[PDB]
Order: C-alpha cells, then sequence, then structure tokens
C-alpha cells in the first residue's frame, strides 16, 4: 500500500464508439500504439504478452471489460516496470461533440526502487505518448 | 422475451473452475457443443463452430475476473433468436473447494416458439455444465 496515481485525457476526432472499436481490444495495442511490435493472447483471451521493443516482455491480465461503457481495466503479471500492484484503465468517454471523444488512460501502482514522482513520470509519459499517437491516427481519415 | 438458466455444482474451488471456463476463447476446453473457437477484434469477438459446422459469432459485452463472470451477445448465428444475451458466473459452492456455476440466457425467439428456444439453449448450457462437472470429477489423485 503506497499507490501512486497518474492519468491523462485527450480529445480524439472520432465518435466514442468508433474510437472504442479501434482501441477496445485487449490484444489490439499494436493497431494504435507505435511502441508495440506484436501482442499475443493466452488463457482464452485473458492474458496478453506484449513484445517490448527491447527484448524484455510485458505480461498483463484483463481485470474488467465493458463494451458499451467502453473501458477495460488490467493488471501486470510480469513486466520490467519498477512498480507493483499496477492497475490501469483505459476508457473512451464523451467528446465535446457527438463526432468527438475524450479518452482517459489512468493507472494506480506502488513504486519500488524508484520515487513516486519517477514512476508517475514514467507511466504518464507512456500514457500521454500513447494517446497523442491515437489522436494522430484518427485525424487521418 | 424468453429466459433460461441452469446451475451445476462442480468439485473445484471457484477459482479453479473459472481458470478453465472464464476465457472468451476457451469453450472448446469444456463445452462439447463447441469443438472450435477463434478470437478476432483484439479478443472481443469469437467465431465458434458447432457440431454441424455452422458458424457462431458472439461478442463480449462484460467481463469481470474477480467476480468470475462474463456476459456476451450473439452477432450472428443460425439460432432462431434475436436480442440474445448470456452470462456465465462461478459462484461459491457448499465447500471451499466446490462451486456453483450458472449459465443464464435471455432472447427473443424468431420463427420458433419460446418453448423451443428455451429447450435449445438449455440443452447447450446443460451439455457444457454437465461435461464441466464430469471433467473435475476426474480428480485422479490427491
Amino acid at each position: 500500500m503506497n499507490m501512486a496515481h497518474t492519468t491523462t485525457s485527450m480529445e480524439i476526432f472520432g465518435s466514442p464508439e468508433q474510437v472504442w472499436q479501434l482501441i477496445g481490444g485487449f490484444n489490439s495495442l499494436p493497431d494504435w500504439l507505435p511502441y508495440i511490435p506484436s501482442s499475443k493472447l493466452t488463457e482464452g483471451g485473458r492474458v496478453r504478452h506484449l513484445a517490448n521493443p527491447d527484448g524484455d516482455t510485458i505480461i498483463e491480465r484483463l481485470e474488467v471489460f465493458n463494451d458499451k461503457e467502453r473501458y477495460y481495466t488490467y493488471s501486470i503479471m510480469n513486466a520490467p516496470f519498477p512498480v507493483t500492484n499496477y492497475l490501469s484503465t483505459i476508457q473512451v468517454k464523451e467528446g465535446t461533440e457527438s463526432n468527438t471523444s475524450l479518452v482517459e488512460w489512468s493507472g494506480t501502482f506502488t513504486p519500488v526502487e524508484v520515487s513516486d514522482e519517477e514512476a508517475i513520470n514514467l507511466f504518464h509519459g507512456i500514457y500521454s505518448d500513447g494517446l497523442k499517437a491515437l489522436q494522430q491516427a484518427f485525424l487521418d481519415l
């Protein structure tokens, strides 16, 4: 119990549903994250193996999933990150217009071998870069 | 709309039973009726084959690992229903190492009576829950 927090929200030029169709897949990070080469599912779709572009790997577990409320929460089973009790959620909220959406990527975790600020900086950077790339891909009809 | 539910106690902790049936793509590991399954859409959609080679496409609506349940709908299948919704949940049993699995369904029967729609799905649910009960009964050791 330490639990650091970080979040980042960003407007995407696409209807919430359309945006969720592209990012709501647990194994679909490679379709929108320019930092993920490939993703593999295990346990009938409950576990994803991300092939990190550095030899290391990230294994995560789907914790919660709701199609219509457009969101999914997941936890880390095995990754090189310097934290524990990692829990992250990515949700597609209402945009400012009906053809717009606001994506939120949050995460709670316990820093280990790094300060709260350093871990907060790490994932905030990962989240923000992820959403900026997504913003880029959608305003590319 | 029509509704139907089946329950079955299995000799396995709620967590064990769920490790085996909680995967959206794991039906062929325990449901005789679905010999083959495939996932698309990053895992949200599954393509099933029934014994007669018919294709069944369903979509994951809700999934909760901790509470051991998932809800899904039918996008397209040869079944005579519409507005199909089904949820499978693994509840606590009478012993810390047994559990109660529940498979429920709600649907609008099309071109068939409610009775006929209920029998079909109840039959499928029963088929799978019974195989599941037999699977664990095969303890085999300690």
